[PDB]
């Protein structure tokens, strides 16, 4: 017996009003046209927990394929998710002890026919609980799932980016263009060692499909989300799931603070990314396979940083034998704390295991240690 997601596992600390409470209880009727599931390439409907008119269509198939992207596996996810977070005492009873056992057997056993029941039983019962119950209940949150949030955006990522992914790996000329991505699970990590939080500004150079920099408005609410992207389809890509995340985050009245991206084009003599350096309180920087020229431009961008602000990359910033001398005593890099860390198990795209990552903080004074001595189920 196992669930579609970890019962047991961390709690996040809601730092911002993510739902908001006002805007469900003016708003009854959903109107927005989100990627149905059953769209890309048996059937069975989800019925929205908040929105009587919405409803999506998933294809079921045991047989055709599964794995990546299992249509079946976020079904179970976004029911358990509901009788996790979203509903009171004791509809949460009900749907819990009434339809999670036989969903779960049900997927378990590859039984078709049994799932969609399950699922038909958990619309009609959704449907029999006061609207004003389930936003009562919303309310009084102050914790939820560390996986909501990345459930959350996975559903987002395989209705936009996933049906596009190939256009995401065309021959590379440099390294300097090779996309790489860094996993839900590790950002969340490394958001709390750095400590993101309400009303701080974060910033992806190299931003990818946005996927870093959305996730930290999610979970942080930070005053502003940016990231910085040269590549087109990467680019273009990013608007999709953009657009995308707004549509849903709609769909379960959750605020989305504010996402700038600066798109097809670079970050280096980029005007908008050197007026918020000195702002950041949070720079992400994939730099693992930048070459020693683009670090020295990363170098020159970081310049402007303020004392707090934290760096965040998979190599470091600074020569491991980055000694002060008499060319460089204005540089920011001589008053940057280096703390090395372990990559743990699937943290980024390109490795399984092994790796390590740095944060490296920008402090006040010098540091004289520089001077010369003279993308699965649970139990
Ligand atoms: N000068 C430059 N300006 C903007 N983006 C650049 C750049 N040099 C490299 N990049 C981009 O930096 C990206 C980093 S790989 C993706 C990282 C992303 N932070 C994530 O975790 O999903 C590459 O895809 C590449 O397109």
């Amino acid at each position: 017996s196992s669930t579609f997601v970890d019962w047991n596992g961390p709690c996040l600390r809601l730092q911002y009003p993510l739902f908001d409470i006002e805007y469900l209880r003016s708003h009854e009727i959903y109107s927005g046209t989100p990627i149905q599931s059953i769209s890309l390439r048996t059937t069975a409907k989800l019925q929205s927990i908040l929105f009587s008119n919405y409803m999506e269509e998933y294809k079921v198939d045991f047989k055709r394929s599964t794995a990546i992207y299992n249509p079946m596996s976020e079904i179970g996810k976004l029911i358990e998710y509901s009788c996790l977070v979203f509903l009171p005492s004791p509809y949460a009873e009900q749907l819990k002890e009434t339809i999670l056992p036989d969903l779960n057997a049900s997927f378990d056993n590859s039984d078709t026919k049994g799932f969609v029941n399950a699922i038909n039983l958990y619309n009609k019962m959704i449907r029999e609980i006061p609207r004003q119950r389930i936003i009562d209940h919303l309310e009084t949150i102050d914790k939820i799932p560390r996986s909501f949030i990345h459930d959350f955006l996975h559903i987002v990522y395989t209705r936009s980016i996933h049906p596009q992914a190939n256009k995401l790996k065309h021959y590379k000329a440099f390294s300097n263009y090779v996309y790489g991505e860094l996993l839900p699970n590790f950002l969340s990590d490394v958001y709390q060692q750095c400590q993101l939080k309400k009303g701080d500004t974060f910033m992806d150079l190299g931003s990818g499909v946005g996927n870093c920099v959305v996730q930290a408005a999610l979970e942080c609410g930070c005053a502003l989300s940016f990231g910085c992207e040269i590549m087109d389809d990467a680019s273009d890509l990013t608007i999709l799931q953009y657009e995308e995340l707004k549509k849903r985050c709609k769909l379960y009245g959750m605020r989305l603070n504010n996402v700038e991206f600066s798109l097809k084009k670079s970050f280096v003599d980029n005007n908008r990314v050197a007026e918020l350096i000195p702002q950041c309180d949070v720079i992400l920087v994939n730099n693992f396979l930048f070459d020693e020229d683009l670090n020295k431009k990363v170098e020159k961008i970081l310049q402007t940083a303020k004392v707090g602000c934290k760096i965040i990359s998979l190599k470091s910033l600074r020569s491991l034998t980055y000694q002060i001398n008499f060319y460089n005593v204005e540089n920011i890099f001589n008053r940057l704390k280096v703390q090395r860390y372990d990559l743990k198990e699937d943290s980024v795209s390109w490795t399984h295991s092994g790796g390590e990552y740095y944060i490296s903080t920008v402090m006040e004074d010098v540091d004289e240690s520089l001077f010369s001595p003279a993308r699965v189920k649970y139990t």
